[PDB]
């Protein structure tokens, strides 16, 4: 069992969960690959699995229900060649899940999740309405929930419900008269395929791009959202009186759109799930990645740092008051956001509450480790384990 | 092979360097270990010494010649005849600079092939191993204009044990144990201190007190060994707009040698060759004075920046540890002391997986060494996958002699 250690104290745990990993991952003992971001009856051994799952989780294990649940998937593969989960599995399936998840900080957060069953979804037209309840639902006017929504399960022989955005909401990418991008470089692809089916693009810097919801065997249809539901927070800083006049804003719920839920076997590709923000994912990653929007000297010039040389940390500089802007207008605004050094100190008391009940937790350094001040959060002295839990969130291919 | 992207530019690569990979790190297709700091007869010597002789050959253009086939016929009858071999001088030259290429944990490899190598294997004592060692000192530290060197050491042989040095570096700042339970001085020293004072050391009581070495010639006692005080350059830190800094009293020495690693070059063992380049601010400024268990003075700077220090999403550590980086920097500039600061470092190695990938088809890179501990994403390594594995010759860990 892999020996793990903290290097700002000194304590030493083992991880005997990772003995439960199913899907392998990229490495091999003759390299790490962890850098790396993309790195019939089969079906049953995954339902079994989790089924023994549920029930142990609720203290279940040698019992009524337990013995008969088990026949019941038996008894509806065999029938159909599938199963549908019964509804208090699907929400324990979905917290599992992102229980799971190696690459997410906020699961101090997991047990509470707002599971809303889209599984008798009809249409494009009903997945509109349904993730206009997840959206205004989770927002709830800046004190945002988790939630996710779970449209139905792909089947053989017939289309998916796909979301195609990445997001639920996304900033247009538009290309210019010299090639390059106007907005969001990030989105310049779904820009132009929405552009495509109808769209009438704008000019803007931030234009909330319309959503490309997918029926099965039928092509995407374009859907507007109403603009009074996509809270949106403009960027002003506490002492720097010109930085709100550089137009900057991001928008309030992380809402990912295009991970494919598996539980019990299962496969869900349209499951959007969305929480609230941490505040160095908004300032650090997207607006001061080179390739997004790449703001890092112009807030430089007007704070008249010294550009010339590396040396004077005036990157550094620039970036710690675009955070320090982030936190001001969110909380200004009463949009929830949490800081890296909360969000960490908070995921170093997951990883503790995880070694007392299951005895380890799957984390991906490199993604749990915040993109500013890494040695300064505690996760950074963390020695990690990363491997591969079920129920989980899964990278899939694009619908195209 | 495996295929690398980076991200912030959209390029990929094949690492087919890795194939070559022969020996195994910490990782299988369960479970990633890479950020775990310390994972870890005739035929093997022999397989190991034929293949750095064939890159010894390769590297002077000379693969499939006379001199190429005559040097692994000879390395085979010294091992028969001896259990072991001697390297020739220039392939020792040759083996300690693609030890140093091949660190996985070193962002500062563009300089790999500019490295003064001394020869001290004719080594006889701790005596003579003290005076090689002030001399590498006064040579890398050059008045504070720093050379990469490194002094190798006599092998380890059979019959005989080890030259080692016991200290992790040549210069460290002792930690002493308080009246309380505080550490005054550089926590992370705490043992070899014990160490230097059992062996009859007579210590101070600062902060900055330079330790002196502990020397162990084979099958002796380690040695005590003090360092003229004017071979040890240090650097006083001030901050170039807060005046108030100064009157912290931090010091940083200018040299990093490393002294506790082993240096493998084709089979053969040198538990005693330390090396050293120059510093990275960082290093500095945000590990070793802001980690809680080193100096640990983010929030005293804070404080007296004036920060709001009650609260975390006011961004005080980061203000505050932006400045003493912006003090290392500045410090070392006004010395005349080389440095380089993390934006350069990392630009400069993106520059070195270039030249490696059109040199070799690979760069083996330890992601969470290389990215540097403040504003990571602000630099391009954060953005560029890597492909860790083990190359020889080589740097290793080994265990503590003591
Ligand atoms: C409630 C507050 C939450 C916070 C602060 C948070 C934080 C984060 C952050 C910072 C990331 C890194 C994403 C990136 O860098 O692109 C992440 C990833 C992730 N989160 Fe969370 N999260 C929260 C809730 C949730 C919820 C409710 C779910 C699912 C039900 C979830 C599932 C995931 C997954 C699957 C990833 C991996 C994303 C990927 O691989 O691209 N998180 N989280
Ligand atoms: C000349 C300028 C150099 C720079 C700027 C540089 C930079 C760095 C840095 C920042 C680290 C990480 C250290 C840590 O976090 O503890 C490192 C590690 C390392 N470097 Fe370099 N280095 C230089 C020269 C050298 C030389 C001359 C050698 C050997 C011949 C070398 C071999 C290594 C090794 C073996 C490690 C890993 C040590 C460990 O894992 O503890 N470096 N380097
Ligand atoms: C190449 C590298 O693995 C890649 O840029 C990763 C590093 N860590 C990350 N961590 C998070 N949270 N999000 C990311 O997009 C990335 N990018
Ligand atoms: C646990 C974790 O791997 C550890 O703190 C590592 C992270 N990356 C590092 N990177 C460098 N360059 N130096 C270090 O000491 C560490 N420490
Ligand atoms: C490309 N990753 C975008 C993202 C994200 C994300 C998702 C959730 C649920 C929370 C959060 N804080 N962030
Ligand atoms: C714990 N490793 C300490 C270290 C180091 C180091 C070593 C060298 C040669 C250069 C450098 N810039 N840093
Ligand atoms: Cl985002
Ligand atoms: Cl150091
Ligand atoms: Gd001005
Ligand atoms: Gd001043
Ligand atoms: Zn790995």
């Amino acid at each position: 069992f892999p020996r793990v250690k903290n290097w700002e104290v000194g304590s030493i745990t083992y991880d005997t969960l990772s003995a439960q990993a199913q899907q392998d991952g990229p490495c091999t003992p003759r390299r790490c690959l962890g850098s790396l971001v993309f790195p019939p009856e089969q079906l049953l051994s995954q339902a079994r699995d989790f089924i023994n799952q549920y029930y142990s989780s609720i203290k279940r294990s040698g019992s009524q229900a337990h013995e008969q649940r088990l026949q019941e998937v038996e008894a509806e593969v065999a029938a159909t060649g599938t199963y549908q989960l019964r509804e208090s599995e699907l929400v324990f399936g979905a917290k599992q899940a992102w229980r799971n998840a190696p690459r997410c900080v906020g699961r101090i957060q997991w047990g509470k999740l707002q599971v809303f069953d889209a599984r008798d979804c009809r249409s494009a037209q009903e997945m509109f309405t349904y993730i206009c309840n997840h959206i205004k639902y989770a927002t709830n006017r800046g004190n945002l929930r988790s939630a996710i929504t779970v449209f139905p399960q792909r089947c053989p022989g017939r289309g998916d419900f796909r979301i195609w955005n990445s997001q639920l909401v996304r900033y247009a990418g538009y290309r210019q008269q010299d090639g390059s991008v106007r907005g969001d470089p990030a989105n310049v692809e779904i820009t132009e395929l929405c552009i495509q089916h109808g769209w009438t693009p704008g000019n803007g810097r931030f234009d909330v791009l319309p959503l490309l919801l997918q029926a099965p065997d039928e092509p995407p249809e374009l859907f507007l959202l109403p603009p009074e539901l996509v809270l949106e927070v403009p960027l002003e800083h506490p002492t720097l009186e010109w930085f709100a006049a550089l137009g900057l804003r991001w928008y309030a719920l992380p809402a990912v759109s295009n991970m494919l839920l598996e539980i019990g076997g299962l496969e869900f590709p349209a499951a959007p799930f969305s929480g609230w923000y941490m505040s160095t994912e908004i300032g650090t990653r997207n607006l001061c990645d080179p390739h997004r929007y790449n703001i890092l000297e112009d807030v430089a010039v007007c704070m008249d740092l010294d550009t010339r040389t590396t040396s004077s940390l005036w990157k550094d500089k620039a970036a710690v008051e675009i955070n320090v802007a982030v936190l001001h207008s969110y909380q200004l605004a009463k949009v929830t956001i949490v800081d890296h050094h909360a969000a960490t100190a908070s995921f170093m008391k997951h990883l503790e509450n995880e070694q007392k009940a299951r005895g380890g937790c799957p984390a991906d350094w490199a993604w749990i480790v915040p993109p500013i001040s890494g040695s300064l959060t505690p996760v950074f002295h963390q020695e990690m384990v990363n491997y591969f839990l079920s129920p989980a969130f899964r990278y899939q291919p694009d619908p195209w």
